[PDB]
């Protein structure tokens, strides 16, 4: 099964089989040669440039571009042999990176096994040929003497060298000419021969900007991308082509009207679809079914084609084994005449897979490498990567993100401001951009700083027209997504079909010309004059000079335009004291005095009452981007309460919808009893309007709204940018001329306020994302939505009259039947308006995980140590400096401290806010609390402090005082009801006493509201006759009001649904955090190699573990206890008896740290500072022959020592137990771990451990004595 890569050197001579003379497809007939080295099975490798189509001086560095980002160019690259091999090399190793994912191996596996079709729609119906360009390629093969032979073959990809443009990687079809036009096989589904530009050196960048989760760690950052994705990303376009399903059409067009409006290429669907996200959703659903229909025409017309085929222009060329091979691809039944059908279920799966399962985003995901996630984020220059060929810089497991350099963790390898050494900036002879003028004083500007505006005749007019509905009319499946989970699950169940050899006759057929290059070449920049300030003189204006002189803040931004050293600002209480020099006083209340003045303007927030939506506005926004409405100086809020959030927009939209054209019946016929599907297909396309008509809007919003508000933050950012640069630099001119006795021991103070500045300015990129997100949340659900909704409901109205004029004249069927009478009710559904889903459509109203999914509102997880999300209404999560992250239940969990830093807090997405109000809800989180010490309980047993809540006021909380839980409620009025648990005494087997713990905590308000532990029901309390609760905006996840400063806890999968759980739903949501994979240590954690463990048997927990001498056996002993009367607490005391470490049976230079389930092992005991190995020697005395005693550290010169052992999980998946499996020397099992009482020698009686295969047949037992804790020693448990 495994995908094998070709090695080899560029300079290894020709063989006429991996390495060959290739005359490549748009050089068919002209005998030029070129050497080409096969990667793998279809799919070669020229290091050559794309020079197809193109003139020599187009490789050249031109002045300006015409359109899009900027572009390097370099006609010397690739040239040399050396230049070759480096391409060669670099290659090879960027396809062993995909192989060694299985999401890697799965699309390397689908290209490979999509042969293009061996014909098309202007071939012979009754035959395969393989005499065309289309399909293969002429070689040149040479014997002992120099004697040549032309030869040809069929391939599915061809991978060359860059283009004139370095940046810029292409995939395209073979065209090929009829009846003077242009014909592409890889669009009616026929595919063909791909040729790929790909240059892996010269990288794009991008940025953290607008995200939603941030950390204050972290900060913004731009990161450079992995050039393994960039190939997968390429790849996804070959295997569209191969099954001949490439999108030519519905392309989205830039308005190029306005100044400020983006110059780009027009933006394909295919790479809209191939990038994935939410950006997918630019083509409209009405876009997405003429598509689908299509291909499925397409399909139709190769089914019958192939049917026909009985002959090929090979001779060897084995027909059967080809329609085998075409019936898999295409997924082809057959009929009971034989002749090859399309099956519309296995149809509707295989489109799917190829349209929308493989993007960008998900490999991203699957591969630990970050992605941007919008289409329409922000692009800087690219970078270059010159060592791609070093193992410290880039490898084929981790790519630049290297878990032993740290640089796994926050994608820090792919981090610009961390990972130095990886990239160096490109020189600027080569690099190009598309600039425009700006003259008043003329400013330059980047087409990467504008806004991309959609023309509004790209998108789809369909849903406005009259559509027919009939008795025989069917359903639009509205279903257009893939998950690549499944296609990797359907990979390795995949029986190994095998390809035909791929040497075939001669090519003559085709034409080699290649289409001609389109330059993107400008000779002048595009100037504007003009009369008045936009936006970008306003931060031009904030720009300092790159010198270091005396510089000042002005209110007036002509005067910072003109004036070299003064700058331009929108904060009055930081222009006042900057400008200030200081004199004859302590730097101490200076400096301070610049930054909390700063924090107190830049953190401003404030609400319109009038507009609910928008829970935080930044008031600061109008001065700074020169956003102000016409007698409103210095007054931006007065302007959001007359205008509302449009005023924000540069480019105001036209929002009207048409008449949307009511449905008409056509189906007159009555002939047949039971007609009546004719009135459900009418319902049903009457509810598709609804969907058609939200979506379009859904992608006109996109296109043309939201990418205003998103270049709002980037310019905000920009702003913020400058404004901390020009204070950086004004507090280093007074420092300088400080000539005080102090200067030299507060220097370190001086530049820890610096830093305080950046933290500040990153708090309110918080509060300005959070702004700009919801306002274009508001103006689609509000404005735009409601257009929707006035032209829906006339087209309902309308559509019920012609419903009921076609009922009424077929009235006589349907009556005395329970049929024309019940179908008057039934219109109450089409009384019911269809509601509006912004993010995901839940459904808090029979399977167990579908309703967990369905009903969950957040979710946090954590990936690559990053705390985010996964629900589906993409919150803002908050992580600040001193939260830290420890082993959770699987993965990592969120661990708080107590301080005023260790903090998370979720800002809930306003599609979900007022969800508490009168509803059920559920909170479900794993919790680790430490053990109390008996210190601890004395002086703050009586102190309650909370960890997680969501009160202003009303709302929720999770409380922890002494060992009480509380889960507390309160409304609006000022009621509150609570549970409080007590834990149980015996700290051992105790639920707040250092393990992991599972908590469940359902809410229903018409009745009452019950705490779980493990699924397991703990508490519960009275909630009816509660007022409603209006809770805060924010959910905090930190310890408050704790008077212990030792006090700690961890916090994994929080989690919250919106209705009330029964408890079979308990009982699955917990089982499903429990996996077999890894194994677990006593406290719930990842268990370890070479760490120390005391071992405990689960079925007599009491003792513990000792050793009789070295050389000897082991035996049960009982261990010291510890209580505590007027305490309440007694325990059996940990960390006594034999230390135990595990070890790999085989090492391996790269594996981790974790011990996974069938994991071979060697054991040892830690005695006198020395380890001894456990194991069983040969013919070795055993209880009834059978019980094998085990030994420590046992050397005899001639008897062998059985030591192979095996780490398991067979039973009871709610412990954190382990079993140990020991076998001989021929992988026969001489048992399980455990023990037996008896007597060996004269010695007492003991229970002995032992090794025995007696255990395999009591599994099912509630206790049983194979069972064993592995304990390490741990800070939340000391013995008293
Ligand atoms: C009871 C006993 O002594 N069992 C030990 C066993 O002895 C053999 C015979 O036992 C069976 C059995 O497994 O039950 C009888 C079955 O019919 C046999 N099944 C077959 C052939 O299909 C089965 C097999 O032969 C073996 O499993 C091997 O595959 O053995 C036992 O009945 C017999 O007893 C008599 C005999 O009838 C007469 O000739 C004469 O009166 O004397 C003998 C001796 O007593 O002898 C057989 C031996 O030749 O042999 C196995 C060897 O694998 C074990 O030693 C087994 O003892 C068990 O060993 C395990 C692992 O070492 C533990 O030590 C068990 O201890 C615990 C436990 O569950 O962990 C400790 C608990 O504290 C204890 N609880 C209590 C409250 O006492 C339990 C409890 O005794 C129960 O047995 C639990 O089910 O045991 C230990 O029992
Ligand atoms: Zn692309």
């Amino acid at each position: 099964m495994p995908i094998t890569i070709n090695n080899f050197r560029y300079s290894d001579p020709v063989n006429n089989d991996t390495i060959i003379m290739m005359e490549p497809p748009y050089c068919k007939g002209l005998d030029i040669y070129y050497k080409a080295f096969k990667i793998t099975d279809r799919i070669w490798i020229v290091p050559e440039r794309y020079e197809f189509g193109t003139k020599p001086e187009d490789f050249n560095p031109p002045s300006s571009l015409i359109e899009g980002a900027s572009e390097y160019y370099d006609p010397n690259y690739l040239r040399t042999d050396s230049d070759k091999d480096r391409f060669l090399q670099t290659m090879v190793k960027l396809f062993n990176r995909i192989k060694n994912n299985v999401a890697g191996e799965a699309l390397l596996d689908k290209i490979i096994n999509a042969i293009p079709y061996l014909g098309n729609s202007y071939s012979l119906l009754d035959k395969f040929d393989t005499n065309s360009n289309s399909v293969s390629f002429n070689l040149l093969e040479q014997d002992p003497s120099g004697a040549t032979t032309k030869s040809a073959m069929l391939t599915n990809l061809i991978i060359f060298g860059p283009g004139p443009v370095l940046n810029k990687n292409e995939v395209r079809g073979i065209v090929l000419r009829v009846d003077n036009k242009n014909y592409f096989p890889c669009r009616d589904g026929f595919g063909s021969i791909m040729q790929m530009a790909f240059c892996p050196e010269y990288v794009p960048t991008f940025d953290n900007v607008i995200e939603n989760i941030t950390s204050l760690t972290i900060g913004k950052s731009k990161y450079f991308q992995d050039p393994a994705l960039l190939l997968m990303h390429e790849l996804i376009h070959v295997l569209h082509g191969l099954y001949g399903m490439q999108v030519s059409s519905h392309e989205i067009i830039p308005s190029k009207q306005e100044i400020y409006m983006q110059h780009t290429y027009p933006i394909s669907a295919e790479e809209l679809f191939t990038f994935g996200g939410q950006d997918a959703n630019l083509i409209s659903i009405d876009i997405k079914n003429d598509l689908y229909e299509k291909t499925l025409n397409d399909y139709k017309a190769i089914a019958n084609k192939l049917s026909q085929v009985t002959s090929c222009n090979d001779p060897n060329i084995d027909i059967d084994s080809y329609k085998q091979i075409y019936q898999q691809k295409y997924q082809f039944d057959k009929d009971s005449n034989g002749q090859y059908i399309v099956n519309e279920d296995k149809f509707q799966i295989l489109y799917n897979s190829i349209m929308y399962g493989f993007t960008e985003i998900e490999l991203g995901k699957k591969f630990n490498i970050k992605t941007a996630l919008s289409f329409f984020s922000m692009n800087h220059d690219p970078v270059k990567i010159p060592n791609l060929l070093d193992d410290t810089i880039y490898n084929d497991t981790e790519g630049f993100n290297i878990e032993s350099k740290d640089l796994k963790s926050e994608y820090k390898g792919q981090n610009m401001r961390v990972n130095t050494n990886a990239f160096r900036n490109v020189d600027g002879s080569g690099l190009v951009s598309k600039l425009i003028g700006l003259c008043k004083l003329c400013i330059k500007i980047k087409n990467e700083d504008l806004t991309f505006i959609a023309e509004k005749n790209s998108f789809s007019e369909e849903p406005f027209q009259d559509e027919i509905v009939s008795y025989n009319t069917k359903n639009k499946p509205l279903n257009f997504n893939y998950s690549l989970d499944k296609i990797i699950v359907d990979y390795n169940l995949q029986s190994k079909i095998t390809l035909p050899n791929d040497r075939t006759t001669p090519v003559t057929k085709g034409i080699p010309y290649a289409p001609e290059y389109k330059s993107n070449a400008a000779s002048t920049i595009e100037i504007h004059n003009i009369d008045d300030n936009t936006i970008y003189q306003y931060l031009y204006a904030q720009k300092s000079p790159t010198t270091l002189q005396r510089i000042t803040m002005t209110n007036s931004v002509d005067d910072a335009l003109i004036n070299s050293t003064k700058i331009y600002s929108y904060f009055p209480s930081v222009i006042s004291k900057v400008n200030q020099g200081a004199q004859g006083i302590l730097f101490l209340q200076w400096v301070r005095d610049i930054i909390d003045d700063f924090t107190n303007e830049s953190s401003q927030k404030t609400t319109i009452d009038k507009i609910s939506d928008v829970s935080t506005i930044v008031p600061y926004i109008g001065p700074a981007l020169n956003i102000v409405k016409q007698g409103y100086e210095g007054n931006f809020i007065g302007a959001l309460e007359t205008t509302g959030v449009v005023l924000l927009l540069e480019y105001i939209p036209e929002i009207t919808l048409p008449v949307i054209a009511a449905l008409s019946i056509a189906e007159s016929s009555t002939q047949k009893e039971k007609i009546i599907k004719t009135i459900d297909n009418f319902l049903e396309k009457r509810y598709e309007k609804w969907i058609e008509v939200y979506k379009l809007v859904k992608a006109k919003w996109l296109g043309t709204v939201n990418t205003q508000f998103q270049k709002r933050s980037y310019q905000m950012y920009r702003s913020l940018e400058y404004q901390v640069d020009a204070i950086k630099k004004i507090i280093d001119y007074e420092y300088k001329i400080y000539s005080g006795p102090d200067k030299e021991q507060i220097a370190d103070e001086i530049n820890n306020l610096k830093n305080k500045l950046e933290e500040k300015a990153n708090k309110a990129m918080i509060n300005i994302n959070i702004f700009m997100r919801e306002s274009s949340r508001s103006f689609l659900v509000n404005q735009m939505i409601n257009e929707a909704k006035k032209q829906l409901l006339e087209f309902d109205t309308q559509s019920k009259n012609i419903l009921m004029q076609y009922i009424k004249a077929n009235s006589k069927f349907i009556g005395i039947t329970e049929l024309k009478k019940l179908e008057s009710k039934i219109n109450k559904v089409f009384s019911t308006p269809i509601p509006f889903s912004y993010s995901k459509n839940l459904d808090c109203w029979e399977d167990i995980d579908v309703i967990l999914k369905k009903s969950t509102i957040l979710n946090l997880d954590i990936n690559n140590d990053i705390i985010s999300d996964i629900s589906g209404f993409n919150s803002s999560v908050i992580t600040y400096p001193d939260a830290q992250l420890v082993p959770g239940i699987n993965g990592k969990a969120i661990h708080l401290v107590n301080n005023e830093s260790s903090e998370v807090i979720v800002h809930k997405a306003m599609d979900i806010e007022y969800n508490d109000m009168f509803n059920n809800f559920t909170v479900s989180f794993w919790l680790r609390v430490p053990k109390v010490s008996a210190s601890h309980l004395e002086q703050y047993g009586t102190n309650e402090y909370s960890i997680i809540s969501s009160m202003k006021g009303s709302g929720w909380s999770v409380s922890l005082k002494g060992n009480n839980l509380i889960w507390t409620l309160k409304d609006s009025a000022g009621e509150v009801r609570q549970i409080t648990f007590r834990d149980l005494p015996d700290k051992f087997n105790a639920y707040l006493a250092n393990k992991w713990v599972f908590i469940t905590i359902t809410n229903d308000r018409l009745s009452s509201a019950n705490l779980y532990i493990n699924g397991v029901l703990m508490g519960s309390a009275e909630i009816t006759g509660l007022g409603a609760i209006r809770e805060d905006n924010n959910i905090t996840l930190k310890l408050d009001r704790c008077n212990n400063n030792n006090q700690y806890v961890s916090i994994d999968k929080f989690r919250i649904f919106c209705k009330a759980l029964n408890p079979k739903e308990i009982e699955k949501l917990y089982t499903s955090y429990l996996s077999i994979t890894f194994l677990r240590d006593f406290w719930g954690n990842p268990l370890r190699y070479d760490t120390e463990y005391y071992l405990i048997p689960v079925a007599s927990s009491s003792k513990d573990v000792q050793l009789k001498n070295i050389t000897d056996y082991m035996y049960l002993t009982n261990a010291p206890s510890y209580t505590n009367g007027k305490l309440n607490i007694y325990y059996r005391r940990l960390y006594n008896g034999l230390k135990f470490i595990i070890k790999r049976y085989t090492p391996n230079n790269e594996i981790d740290s974790f011990v996974k389930s069938g994991d071979f092992i060697k054991l040892y005991v830690s005695y006198n500072n020395n380890e001894h190995i456990v194991g069983y020697p040969k013919d070795g005395n055993a209880f009834n022959n059978l019980d094998r005693i085990l030994r420590v550290g046992y050397n005899a010169p001639g008897i062998p020592l059985y030591k192979k052992m095996e780490a398991v999980k067979l039973r009871d998946l709610k412990t954190y137990s382990v079993q140990l499996k020991l076998y001989d020397d021929k992988n026969a099992s001489l048992g399980l771990v455990g023990t037996h009482n008896g007597q060996i020698g004269n010695d007492p009686n003991r229970d002995i451990l032992i090794a025995s295969n007696w255990y395999f047949n009591h599994l099912k037992d509630k206790i049983l004595g194979c069972d064993w804790y592995f304990v390490p020693t741990d800070e939340g448990w000391t013995n008293d």
